[PDB]
């Protein structure tokens, strides 16, 4: 199946090269696997969801998305137009207020709320977690990725957009988990992007078009919107049986394209987050 005039990251995905904007991908596109949004919550309303999205869990009054993040996060997952696993189930987790913030104790509840809720939720394709959020160093929060992980849920976190290792943030330094760099068009490294031995794979960061909140669409750069995209393809690659939760993100760092990125620090996987299609 191709997807003419997709957003950069979805192209690139489906690509051995940059600057193409047409999206391939098997027209299976991740049905029955799910990917736990956890984040600011889902406009499960946006038309882009066509009813898939639905909001799980909250800490918070309202389950209701008012900052976007989590739309935008969920969008570049499972939306039609903006997504990589279009037929995905996608399961809002809002562990973030509507300021985008969330303690420590309550993201730990989140992550632990999904290792669960899958039980109570039709994946036989699999799960998938996309913790499009991060912060300081917290062995806590890396446990919980861990536990999330080790459940049988594939996890892919955010390495940071603070242009530093990785290793210093969490849950992007838990080794168990799928730590996503950034990358744009062009291939760079997105200035933003954290780094390190930590990093798994790079998925297209910069100016990722997706949905936002009051059914609307816009642009938006970080390591955050890079990760929404290995989820995604991840919840596409279980649904084509290719991998398993536990294994996928190995399995996208073996079939990712390499030493295609430029400003990747020595150390560093080069290493793009490619859906292997071949249609
Ligand atoms: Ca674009
Ligand atoms: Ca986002």
């Amino acid at each position: 199946a191709a997807q003419t005039n997709a957003p950069w990251g979805l192209a690139r995905i489906s690509s051995t090269s940059p600057g193409t904007s047409t999206y391939y991908y098997d027209e299976s596109a991740g049905q029955g696997s799910c990917v736990y949004v956890i984040d600011t919550g889902i406009e499960a309303s946006h038309p882009e969801f066509e009813g898939r999205a639905q909001m799980v869990k909250t800490y918070y009054y309202s389950s209701r998305d008012g900052n976007g993040h989590g739309t935008h996060c969920a969008g570049t997952v499972g939306s039609r137009t903006y997504g990589v696993a279009k037929k995905t189930q996608l399961f809002g987790v809002k562990v973030l207020d509507d300021n985008g913030s969330g303690q420590y104790s309550t993201i730990i509840a989140g992550m632990d709320f999904v290792a669960s809720d899958k039980n109570n939720r039709n994946c036989p394709k699999g799960v998938v977690a996309s913790l499009s959020l991060g912060g300081g160093y917290s062995s806590s929060v890396n446990s919980a990725a861990a536990r999330l992980q080790s459940s049988g849920v594939m996890v892919a976190v955010a390495a940071g957009n603070n242009n530093a290792d990785a290793r210093n943030y969490s849950p992007a330094s838990e080794p168990s988990v799928c730590t996503v760099g950034a990358s744009d068009r062009y291939d760079r490294r997105s200035s933003f992007s954290n780094y390190g031995s930590v990093l798994d794979i790079f998925g297209p960061g910069t100016s990722i078009l997706s949905t936002w909140i009051g059914g609307s669409t816009r642009s938006i750069s970080g390591t955050s919107m890079a990760t929404p995209h290995v989820a995604g393809l991840a919840a596409y690659l279980m649904t084509l049986g290719k991998t398993t939760a536990a294994s996928a993100c190995r399995y996208i760092a073996d079939t990712a394209n390499k030493g295609d990125l430029s400003n990747i620090p020595f150390g560093t996987v080069n290493l793009l987050a490619y859906n292997n299609y071949q249609a």
